[PDB]
């Protein structure tokens, strides 16, 4: 399977990357008419060794400036630089209109940098998680960029680790404020139950153990302990892995590192 | 002055907090169904040392979800729970239904995170550059977050650091490629200066000593050396300072560390 | 609990709301520009059998064209203007400028009728089948009208029926394409398993009996026949009632009677 | 004539095409990213009697999911499945990638069947009226589904009957509460004149002979008894034909039943 | 009647106020940051004989740059400055905070300068038509400035002339392209009269006398020469009037002199 | 260098020309509907004397139209159909079907008029200018038509002309209000330099000449007197010029007379 197939021929993603073509260019772009039309070729630098992410993210940027683009590496691919003579691998040869690929460059590279931030951080975690023989799932969170979640839930997938609840839409989560708003934990899951219906998950943040059998009897499908049905604990911190099911942390994801990239005309 | 007042009235950007809340939302919130209408107090925790940042992006996602709120400090303010028997601070005292609190919660903390984040990297870099004796300026870069360039830009302003240009309509900014696409950097600058006129910067980016003349005589505004006039130097590293006007840096702002916050309901 | 907190304080749907506005004036409002600003008095009327939906959608369009409503009946609430002398109901009264009284009436009925309906359909199938001491669920399905699915689902659930999944990025549902695209059952649950992640369910059409165990062998949490784990029917059809524990069905959304409503201004 | 001609080449309509495919995926496409890009052919169905309509719409959606389709009938055809061995006719055949076809498949069907459905229920009705003997027209109304306007008028008029004004900016409609707010029919009727202008046309609801001679007299192009100038008659029922020019009904487009479709993929 | 009824309470034209908002600060208001939030007393000041058209859609941009406005004359009122000592009148008075006041300062008098200028245009040609004893009507044209369509038709009204239609959808016009497609003038009306249907009006372009009585046999509602039924000239030119109804000229709205205003802050 | 290359490949711009195709048709075409899809040739004619501007916009409509078009001269030529018997000149011969040409027409020329109007009424002020031996720069102003900023800003460009500031975030502009605001032009320009940067220049407008001094002691980068550093006159009048460096007009802009251009199929 291909994870580039997560994306619909058409959506409203597309449009996010016009849209931020557009938070470049809000008047005149000064720089493209100096430089002119002739067409060019040029490479796209890897500087850090990390993991690619956000090809197809980066590729309709370079569609929409109407360029062509070659990928020299499959997305998910973990690239080292510093085996490099050079400190650096070329992931992609463009070719186009001079002022078209200096148009798609600083766009582009900045979904790369920080997709592929997000991909290697989330590859380093669960990678380490399984090297103590842990068999359970390390998760991401909804402490997502504002306007930039779909990019980064994508980025978390790429990395191997699990997203999480994409939204407040996706799988229920009840805590505190729900269970004493409705009465019990019992009542707060059935009125959750009695919205979100039986196509969605209900996860119920537990803190004894009573607070955890009720809701596992009012049907919950994942109990959380925050610091048939699934149990997760919520903090992250590291090296503490015993035998829940989903382990969360925003480390993932969020105040994550980026990845440099690159690009060069030739000549 | 107040940096909020940067932000107009009314724009695009209360627009993007509209979009954000869409984000989280595109179907029913189905925890809110659950926690229903009830007026509740709620208190925004600041978890780690920093400066706030993000104030009127956060408040316009209040505002949009109908609650009532009082900040306990100025933005800009360098906040330190660690002075703390607690570990964190009250920035900010909420009111409003519950269900509305809890749509706002993880959005407007987003928000804060992320723009307090940029602000403290930014405040730090300046403040370390300022006790070396340095005169000049610490600046960014257009390496933003796709779609969150207007908050990140405002950030950097908070933490004392120049923004550099905004976009690729703002001040221009001649390279190689420009130069040669031209013929000259003369021939470069005067095709720029056709162009973007009187009113708007020209930069150029010199390598050598006699490419920074002629740079000079044609009119440039900003001359970069990348590793009357103002004179520009591209890298950052660290530990360097000389005498050129201003140092940019990507590390500001891009790959930056959060600054944890959090919100709970009183009761 | 109260299904209109199901719709976020704000987001996209109230924008759908002023788009429904503007597919009404194109250009100008002629009548509005003859009936003037004065204010007038009004009054909602149901004019056939069914329950009320809708309600905080028409409240938006009246709230955007800046009218005071009370409204006089509770969504959900059955409403029998049959056992009226006059032949209707008044569920609402509205009290504005004329012009806008007049330009929200259309846009607000085109609401009602239609939501009233699809919650009338569903009411009436869910307690038929709730007659017979099934014990399972009626869930409806995607054939919705296009853009107007958040309204559709949500009457769907006032109506006492499940919504089923929402869309095709929330609970996945494996067919014959899917199975022998990676190979078996097993192999499609996994992929989708290992995209989708705990968070949300997976359901496998099967056909077979032995395309059912390898199924619930591969972790899928609905299995559908098409005419721990659940089981659903896809065909619908009546009066067959099983121990099945989903029955879906178009018919209590699509293809459904609208109840008629009117408005008419006092004086 | 061709029908599909009423749509321009580009415009709101396609955006809507675009929306209504965000609307199923809001986040990911799990199931694309299992079954492929493998290219594959498909047959589009229809099960049941009735009028094809909505091929552009849907032609839009196939186009915008980067498909290849055979339209197998003319949009208007009266298509009788039930003359089948079988009981469906293959009205298109799909050619594509298996994760594209699937995209499109549910938004796609959606159009058909409500457009279809909408044509179906106006072609019976107008081919009804027609048997009589009756001359004049059968139109539609402003209780149009909110958002899909464009699609429902459409319909109607492939189904043969009259649009009627489309909007509230089209052919304006005075009433009673536009007469006497303006004091007489005369005057409603005039200072509707005054800014509609001469190319759009007048119709005023009476209920009197003496309401009617008045408003032809102001020069109202169309008069309405509501249960150089044209005789509108509003309530439908049916089996009442007499000599007026235009009967209208809610009747062949509100609440009205669908024709059902599917799609299948070969191998 | 007042004007400003004919729009709709909400609806696309207030986004568009919006959308003008964003045109001038697609990041920053830097004069905002300066000025500061001390409210301010403002008078907005016509420098120009003219009539004073635009008020609502001012209004508007003041509404959302959240100010006071109180407006000395009614939208229609001819202004002559030129009676003045001082060569202006204040129109309006204006209070808000001083950032708010400068933000909608620029955009408010691109607005009214426009409006006004096609008004005074406008009403400038129907009094001088007027005063010869022609009775017919002065009507405006589609070559309208692209995306001010609206506000251009409103000041063509307000200046006291015809709109004409207001878009290709709204009465049909066919020409020699239109009547030689489907054969003849009369093929050309009744393909036109089969899509528009009784609601709109049908225009044919004759310029023989044989392709005139054939257009009005066939049913056409309005027939142009070009250089029951009404007939319309198409030119202008000036100084001419014999009995037709209408003469169009895009004198009074395209290439159109502006009204100058101003606004200045008191203290 | 070519001005069309001042556009990005993609961006709002593009968006602008599709709204504008929906500005002119709402609901339908049914002008298409009679006159089909037979492909046609067509010629564009300029009617009068002026300099051609508006062709990468105007191409967009046809782009999107879906036409096929050749340009017969260069965006900047100057034209003069008046050298001519027929009185026009073909600028370009378009070709596709029927209904899309003729959909492209009014929006296209529309496009036309007004940007050759602005570019004419620009090279004229500019060309007058130079041949009394001045040597500065003749700049337009922020006085533009809401909406379509970005087109006339082009125009003044391709006339020759300096475009002055975009916007209220690309170069700062300090009066009366702000220097009083913040105590003295000092204060004013350090605020407004806090926050602009290095990057964006500060233009202060001085009555006085120790108004002046001080503001270019403070470090503004332009000087406006009003009716290292530039010096800048606001009224413009004609017929004055002395050693400024700068003279702006929004006559070379605003209330402009427009150059007619037409479109005719052939056969």
């Amino acid at each position: 399977p291909v994870y580039e197939h997560l994306l619909p021929v058409n959506g409203a993603w597309r449009q996010d990357v016009t849209n931020w073509l557009s938070e470049d260019v809000p008047s005149f772009d000064f720089g493209g008419y100096v430089v002119g039309s002739d067409l060019k070729e040029a490479n796209l630098y890897c500087k850090q060794d990390g993991m690619l992410c956000g090809v197809p993210f980066a590729q309709e940027v370079f569609n929409q400036c109407e360029l062509q683009v070659e990928w020299l590496f499959k997305e998910g691919s973990f690239l080292e630089p510093s085996k490099n003579d050079s400190g650096k691998i070329v992931v992609a040869k463009i070719t186009g209109p001079a002022k078209n690929i200096l148009l798609a460059e600083r766009t582009a590279l900045n979904i790369l940098s920080r997709s592929s931030g997000i991909a290697t951080a989330s590859h380093k975690i669960i990678s380490l998680a399984r090297s103590t023989g842990y068999k359970g799932t390390i998760a991401g969170t909804r402490k997502t960029t504002p306007g930039l979640r779909r990019l980064e839930k994508y980025s978390m997938l790429v990395g191997g680790c699990d997203t999480h609840r994409y939204d407040l839409s996706s799988m229920v989560m009840l805590k505190d404020n729900h269970i004493w708003a409705t009465g019990s934990i019992t009542n707060a899951v059935k009125n959750a139950r009695a919205v979100c219906g039986f196509a969605v998950k209900i996860e119920v943040e537990c803190l004894s153990e009573d607070e955890a059998t009720e809701a596992i009897e009012a049907g919950a499908d994942v109990i959380m302990l925050d610091n048939h049905f699934l149990l997760e604990c919520s903090g992250g911190l590291n090296l503490l892995c015993d035998d829940i099911d989903i382990y969360s942390t925003s480390s993932i994801h969020q105040g994550t590192p980026v990845i440099d990239f690159s690009l060069k005309l030739a000549h």
